[PDB]
């Protein structure tokens, strides 16, 4: 018989919604039907005709852990804010400490985070000056990318590549068939402005937008994507902030090159004019733009431009962030968003009109699950897929509580700011991981996932 | 019950092969499941593991019959070269005697080709000059679209509009939200084009090619794509020739444009080289293009800038063709395609490498019903939809053999040419319309399609 | 010895100002030196240090004159108009009755031409339906170039040419290496729009501008590019309204092909905001644009994205404007500009810091003649050129006074604006045609120009 | 009266030739007449009619002089070879030992380039990194303008910036309204390049050329083009070598920005199917490129997209080019051209129908001129101008002979070719410095040159 049914549920996919039940066995969907009247499970689940979407596939995760778990985020309790978020499956960057720059740090995080983790992973390798001959290696354990950056962020911990390291990586990508994800602004020129804005004594977030301009994050967009133009990997640019940088890559993706732009809930959900008022909590890089921008970003989004959401999810010692009120320059970037992430989009894009599910599904669970390899298995529920839903509910009233996130670190931009839509229920291989607010699975749970 | 379960399908869609089997009921698909192993249907088709793909739905068919049925086609006849063909749902253009370009002329082709057809059906009204009213009014009667023509083909019959009365049909059709498609040529450069060619004496295949050149073609398809980005209704350009007007259109809509481009497999697996053996049964308009642009042609299928595939199968006495041997100008435009389409593009596209299996059956398919608004019931197979599949053999050796077509015409520009793929078995809502090159059902079968 | 020296001149080119005298003799420049302390010339001209630039060269003239004389203008009425507002060669368009699309209605109005015209001047050939042979002849004649029209004005007189026909007269043209200058705008569109706006009761001038939009305007400036594209013919469009169709030519001529573009005082000069006082005065063909449009065509004028400034002065009786005050539709297309150009130019253009001295003249003199090839001849003051200068003054305070204006017609959209910067002296061969607002010269003193 | 009267002149500017006369008093042009029949001059040289032309501009020189004139150039030796070469004024780059990237280092450059070249000079100032405020100073005592480089090619001496640096750089530019020039290439992707291919034992001119492949260098301009799209100052991109550059450039000035294309004869009349024969002697940087793309530049070159040409001259030790023929990465980037810049162009160019003497003389003379400002005194022959003329002979047959060079070294990448036009006169000032290969005026005659 069946493992369990999820019944009377409004299916949603990329491309519209389908009245139907669905029938799991052994983790995966067996079966897709109109009715289920007469076949037995161990379990049922009655949807009552909510809206079931595939598990959320996030590719931009840092709950970093390792020996900094204290300091930024644990697999165990990070983890468990995906659950209750929707987010199934998650792709570990390799920005932590030991960097997993190496085959031996790589395999280190995989045995640790298959033991500690309650949702299923995926991970990255890092892709850092002087370590090219790893990348195969790593490729090889089963990395499903890599990731390199072109202004650094942690300097000695994650270093920046230049354009012949960052051309030389991107040959190494191509011939391996994997995916290469980048961090594209000017080092170099946002140090020459961090300098001038300082010496005039600017210590705002105002200050610091400014000293990350678009210009120079679409100019690095524009260089990466004449690298690979010429190296052809399959690039995507993470966290995208502006529509012209979203439209460069558009372009480039329109005239046959292999690239993605990838932008998140922070993007889309805050606007610089909130700077004053969320402060440091809001520091993040590339940094949030203004609200005439937002809105076209909101067109791109439903119009088909953005090709992914990424969380960006990532923790920072409370105390590195409040001294920013005072003097923007002492607190770091960094936002957390595992637990906010589906539910930002459901309230303010979907429930508010400016966003489709269908949509939605599509950048959210699809393309991430597409573009790195791991399709039929996540992202989708189609017969032979890891049976991952969420059971929505897109009426609800309630407000996002930072206290109450179940990851090492407590706060967030989106804090007191209303929610009307949710996952409700969340699941993964056809068991329930979280039920209205609560975990129900043990650390450990989680599985490694690849191709 | 189940009415029928095909199992053991390689099922195809746009995204992936998914291996599974199908439970139809009353008509359409009720479900799609791993194993059927203990459930009791009527009849049982085993796929042996073969492709098994949604049935094809082709956007532009001339069957034209009505007052001309016995010189171009009948209903009865043509409808089973789409039933072996693989093409189980067919959109009539409005050319014909008398023209489709009333409420009244639409109701009664509606009546006739639902009484007569034998694979399922929607139809297509007519926008020409001094009938703008009546649209609105065939929208109302379920037409799915409306056809105009920018260059002329059998004037009286059916006229070009000028960019006047063109730009008010785009205002109809943009206001009752339906589709307008159109054939983009200039048609007075093509009448000066042909007095030069004549005066120097020119009555080659050649000769006529260089009378109607990429120039003007492409003139046509930027004029339009100007008054379309104007009014904002949903526009196909049909059978376009060349690569260079795929690019135009393609731009566009990357820009935001809703708008499409459609080519066919006249296109794909001709060129001009082949102008001196095939003579005028190759003559098509637009004229078919060089080898170069063929080589182009095939590299955008591929990868995404030809939207749709449509054959544009229509007939012309044999004795409006044979004249073209000695004088070009003598003989009419058209190639029948309706029985070719598919093992064409099966043949020198997906078992020849340079097609996959999930591109074809996106244009082919998903996007024509998706364009069309008659997606989820026709072009895929969901829970939901009408159960038309084929179940394909892409392994055997044959020709094409123009007087085995069951159409009313028996000659074909692909007359000779082998043939490694095709559909061996096709069904349309649940029933066995053809088998191995068998039609099994009686005419008046087909059901009319709208939404 | 010198027939004439004009000293102390601050000479502007478009390159510069250079200080010197200049010698004339035989009527054109013998010399140019920085001191002619002594030397002797027949008469002798202080220019006091004033500004001195090369006759303005306007291309898009209509006087009109011919059997219809008395009803639009006169040779030797409107020429006074151009010798005081500093204009010293025209080229006649060639709308007039009898139309000039004839060898022999061109020689009649050579000769007439040049027994009353007060200015020099070169004429336009008409490229009509049917005319083609003419063109030749025109061309071995005389003609500098030849006009031909996208959307009529004057049906009957002088009809528009459909694309093949405006292709066959791009390749004669590109045959004879003559010019061919072009209204741009769609005439079926045009006609569309104004029953759509006519019905729903419209009568304004906002409802004029609006039946002959932008983008039809710009459609038709693309097509005409396409089509020079193919026949490699030099082109100037005519009195491009807005910035967009600017940039369009731009773009193209940027690419290699031999097409310019032309705008005019009455489109940088007025606004749609002025629509209500001034009424069907403004009323031109194509529209004077809106506000917004109007400071970007300022800009790409000094920018260099505006190749030629032409009057596009033409007369219509009074009582054809009149009626246009309550309905629009009743009032005919047309404004006087002879008079008026170069003051407002130099008024709102020179004297408000917007458009410099350089930049006038190589619109107003240089490019103009170049692209019609009589330019070492007029177009500037290098030995060897007709001595055609002007003194300026840009010190100066008075109205435009329509009323006293020496053409047949007295009313102008200026009428009353302010003028800060006129000639004051002008002069066409080196002998004073107009001196501080009186003509010195008799009928007929006019010479034909050409090459 | 006049110090000397050159007559018979067929003076050519970039818009035409014009037949007369030119009186030359105090080193100034002091007229331009037709006939001079009954003046007195000291001294009268009779052009016969030959072509005369302003002296040549060349803003990209590299005599390097100072602590390392025994090892590259020396101020009396190669100015000579300007001489001849009909080269009047010279730009010297800052690129020496001492670097000129200081006030100090500066003025002394001034005082030996003054007391020791031959033919009028301006002068560069350096902007490396550090250095910032030392560009007002040198911009205040008279530098035209300044360099950068992003990427090196003497470290230690002449350092590349960063885009921070270059970003820093352009903006003190702008605010001074000077000019920077820059050579844009990608440092460290060379750098991977060159590792790359010299690991797989590549030592060949074409290993030379693929290690600075036009992608990156490309790649650069792109970049600068960004920077400079926000700071606002003249740019002038030095030595663009291929067809894709030269329209990146041009496409964005053709946007607005006042950006400049600058290549040289180098790049004309060198194709790297010449690379076998020549070697080391043609190794310069960016790299000689194809002779596919050499015929496109030739196209630009006549139509415009060349803003203006640089010789690029610069010497390097015999024996630090000779050791190139068996391992090219031994020998140092650069080619002599002082001595001939004009007659290739004019041999290759000129009398082969490619380039019209009108351009030459605007990409040669007018335009470097006039985006140094220093243009009325040089560049044109108007009254006002400095009277630097070359007396042209267009029907010369003769071989270039490196080893009759009067500069420092000999030895030259066109050695042997055929020479079939040249200056046999030329004269700065009014007084003439070469006269038929022989350099008539002691070291010191030079003036400093600025504005
Ligand atoms: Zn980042
Ligand atoms: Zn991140
Ligand atoms: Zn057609
Ligand atoms: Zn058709
Ligand atoms: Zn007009
Ligand atoms: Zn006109
Ligand atoms: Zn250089
Ligand atoms: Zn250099």
């Amino acid at each position: 018989m069946f493992d369990v049914i999820v019944k009377n549920c409004r299916l949603v996919s990329s491309d519209g919604i389908t009245e139907a039940d669905i029938l799991v066995k052994d983790g995966k969907v067996a079966a897709i039907s109109a009715d289920t009247s007469d076949v037995e499970a161990s379990r049922t689940i009655d949807a009552g005709g909510k809206f079931v979407m595939p598990g959320v596939v996030d590719e931009h995760v840092h709950i970093i852990d390792m020996d900094l778990k204290n300091r930024y985020g644990r697999f165990e309790l990070d983890s468990e804010s995906a659950a209750v978020g929707g987010i199934t499956t998650i792709i570990e960057m390799p920005i932590t400490f030991p960097p997993t720059t190496t085959l031996d740090a790589f395999l280190e995080k995989k045995k640790q985070a298959g033991q500690r983790l309650k949702v299923d992973f995926a991970l990255y390798g890092g892709g850092v000056p002087g370590n090219l001959p790893e990348i195969r290696k790593m490729h090889d354990a089963g990395a499903v990318g890599f990731k390199s950056m072109m202004a650094a962020s942690v300097p000695g911990m994650f270093d920046a590549v230049s354009d012949g390291e960052l051309f030389e990586i991107f040959q190494e990508i191509a011939a391996c068939g994997s995916v290469i994800v980048v961090h594209a602004e000017n080092e170099t020129i946002i140090q020459a402005l961090q300098k001038q804005i300082k010496a005039a004594g600017g210590k705002d977030m105002a200050a610091y937008e400014a000293s990350q301009p678009v210009f120079q994050e679409n100019e690095a967009i524009q260089r990466a994507l004449l690298l690979q133009k010429e190296a052809g990997c399959r690039l995507i640019v993470l966290h995208v902030s502006n529509p012209d940088g979203v439209e460069l890559i558009h372009q480039a993706q329109s005239e046959g090159q292999d690239v993605h732009c990838e932008s998140g809930p922070q993007y889309l959900n805050i606007t610089t004019d909130d700077a004053e008022r969320i402060g440091p909590y809001m520091k993040v890089a590339p940094p949030v733009r203004s609200a005439e921008m937002n809105i076209r970003l909101w067109e791109q989004l439903e119009n088909g431009l953005i090709d992914t959401l990424g969380s960006d999810h990532g923790g920072h010692p409370v105390e590195d962030k409040e001294p920013g009120w005072k003097d923007v320059w002492k607190a770091g970037n960094g936002a957390l968003g595992l637990e906010t992430s589906l539910p930002m989009m459901l309230t303010n894009g979907v429930n508010k009109g400016r966003l489709s599910l269908e949509r939605l599904v599509e950048v959210m669970c699809e393309k991430p699950a597409k573009l790195f390899g791991i399709y039929p298995q996540k992202g989708t529920l189609q017969v032979g897929s890891d049976a991952d839903l969420l059971i929505l509910d897109l009426d609800i009233d309630t407000k996002v509580d930072a206290s109450q996130f179940r990851s090492l670190h407590k706060y967030s931009p989106f804090d007191g700011m209303p929610v009307t839509g949710a996952p409700v229920l969340t699941m993964v291989r056809g068991t329930v991981v979280a039920e209205k607010g609560e975990v129900l699975v043990e650390q450990g749970f989680g599985q490694f996932v690849t191709r």
